[PDB]
C-alpha cells in the first residue's frame, strides 16, 4: 500500500481522482474522445482524425495530464482502426494522432494501445465529490457507442479494484510482522487480507447488473481488441512517422489487472514463471501496466517468501490464515470462469472468442487450479 509505487490507499491500483480536462490546446483530441458514438454511427470519426494538425505533448505538465491524454490517444486510435466494428479495419495510424500517442506511451513507459490502466484505472470520475465511491456515484470519462456498456464494465471493474484496495494497503505489515517476528500481527493482517478479498468478490457480481453479453461481446470487446495475432491486422499495426515496420501489440484489457497477480505474489503462488505457456501469458500481461505497479509486483517477488515462513512455524493459526487468502483468490477466479463463460463463450456459440475459448477456459481454469494446489492444509 506504499506510495513509491502508485498505490492509493483508498483507490488502490486505479489512479486517484483522474483528471477529466486538458489544457484548451488539446482541444480538438478532447472533442473526437468525448464524441466517439456520434463520430462512429454518422461515419465522420475517421475523417476527424486525419484531418487533425499534430499537437505537441509538451504542454502536458503532470502525470495526471499524461494519464489523460494516454487514455484520450488511446479511445481515438481504438476507434479510429476499428471503425463501426464489423470489419473495415484501417492498417496506418496516421501521423498526426502517431507520433503524439508514442511519444507520451515512452514518457509513461506504456505500449501504444489502449490498456486496463486507460479505460479503468484512469477513466472514472465522481458525480458528488462528497459522496463515496459507490456506483450510482460515479460515471466514466469516454465510450464508445451507445449501448456499448462501457460504463458498466469499466466502472465494476473500477469498484471491485477499490474493493482491492483495503486488501493492498496491509500488505506492508505482513512484511514487518515477518522481519519483527509478530505471530500475532501477522495472523491479523492475513486475516484482514482475505476478508478484504471475500469483500471484494461481493463487489465482482454487480457486472450482471451492468453489463448485457450481447453488448460486451458484441460491441465493447470490439474496442477493446488489438493487432498481436489478430488476423485483421495480420502484421500489426503502423504507427505512421514513428516505426517504420508495423508493430504487434496486444489487446488486452480486463486481463491486465494486477490484483490477482498481487496476491499471486504476496502468497508465493509461483504462477508467473511455474510452467510454459499460462506463465507466459501471466508475465506478457505486466508489460501492458503501469511501470510504478510492475516494480511493485516484483519488489514483492524479492521479499521474503509469506508460504514459507507459514510452513517453517509448526503453527495451524498461521497456516489456516494463509489459507484463507488462498481461498477467497481461488472464489475470485472461480466467478470470474462463470462471467468469461456468461459474456465470452456462449455468445460465440451463437455467432461469433470466436468458439477459440477452449484455449481461454484452459488457460483460465490452469490459472485456478495452480491457486488452489497451493492450499496448505494439515502440513
Ligand atoms: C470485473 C473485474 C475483472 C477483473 C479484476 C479481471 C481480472 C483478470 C485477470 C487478473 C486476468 C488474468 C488471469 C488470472 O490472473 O487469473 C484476466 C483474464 C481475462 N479476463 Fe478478466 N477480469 C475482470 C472482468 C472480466 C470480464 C467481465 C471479462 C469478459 C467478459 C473478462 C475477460 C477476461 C479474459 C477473456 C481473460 C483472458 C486473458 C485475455 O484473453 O486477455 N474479465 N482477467
Amino acid at each position: 500500500g506504499s506510495a513509491a509505487y502508485h498505490i492509493d490507499e483508498e483507490v488502490g491500483f486505479a489512479l486517484p481522482n483522474p483528471q477529466e480536462n486538458l489544457p484548451d490546446f488539446y482541444n480538438d483530441w478532447m472533442f473526437i474522445a468525448k464524441h466517439l458514438p456520434d463520430l462512429i454511427e454518422s461515419g465522420q470519426l475517421r475523417e476527424r482524425v486525419e484531418k487533425l494538425n499534430m499537437l505537441s505533448i509538451d504542454h502536458l505538465t503532470d502525470h495526471k495530464s499524461q494519464r489523460l491524454a494516454r487514455l484520450v490517444l488511446g479511445c481515438i486510435t481504438m476507434a479510429y482502426v476499428w471503425g463501426k466494428g464489423h470489419g473495415d479495419v484501417r492498417k496506418v495510424l496516421p501521423r498526426n494522432i502517431a507520433v503524439p500517442y508514442c511519444q507520451l506511451s515512452a514518457a509513461l513507459e506504456l505500449p501504444p494501445i489502449l490498456v486496463y490502466a486507460d479505460c479503468v484505472l484512469a477513466n472514472w470520475k465522481k458525480k458528488d465529490p462528497n459522496k463515496p465511491l459507490t456506483y450510482e456515484n460515479m460515471d466514466v470519462l469516454f465510450s464508445f457507442r451507445d449501448g456499448d456498456c462501457s460504463k458498466g464494465f469499466f466502472l465494476v471493474s473500477l469498484l471491485v479494484e477499490i474493493a482491492a484496495a483495503s486488501a493492498i494497503k496491509v500488505i506492508p505489515t505482513v512484511f514487518k510482522a515477518m522481519q519483527m517476528q509478530e505471530r500475532d500481527t501477522l495472523l491479523k493482517a492475513l486475516l484482514e487480507i482475505a476478508s478484504c478479498l471475500e469483500k471484494a468478490l461481493q463487489v465482482f457480481h454487480q457486472i450482471h447488473d451492468h453489463v448485457n453479453p450481447k453488448a460486451f461481446f458484441s460491441v465493447l470487446r470490439i474496442y477493446l481488441s488489438g493487432w498481436k495475432g489478430n488476423p485483421q491486422l495480420s502484421d500489426g499495426l503502423v504507427y505512421e512517422g514513428f516505426w517504420e515496420d508495423p508493430k504487434e501489440f496486444a489487446g488486452g484489457s480486463a486481463g491486465q489487472s494486477s490484483v490477482f497477480q498481487c496476491f499471486d505474489v504476496l502468497l508465493g503462488i509461483q504462477q508467473t514463471a511455474g510452467g510454459g505457456h499460462a506463465a507466459q501469458f501471466l508475465q506478457d500481461m505486466r508489460r501492458y501496466m503501469p511501470p510504478a505497479h510492475r516494480n511493485f509486483l516484483c519488489s514483492l517477488e524479492s521479499n521474503p517468501s509469506v508460504r514459507e515462513f507459514v510452513l517453517s512455524k509448526g503453527d495451524a493459526g498461521l497456516r489456516e490464515a494463509y489459507d484463507a487468502c488462498v481461498k477467497a483468490l481461488v472464489s475470485l477466479r472461480s466467478y470470474h470462469l462463470q462471467i468469461v463463460t456468461k459474456y465470452i463463450l456462449i455468445p460465440a456459440s451463437q455467432q461469433p472468442k470466436g468458439t477459440g475459448g477452449t484455449d481461454l477456459m484452459n488457460f483460465l481454469k490452469t490459472v485456478r487450479s495452480t491457486t488452489e494446489k497451493s492450499l496448505l492444509k494439515e502440513g
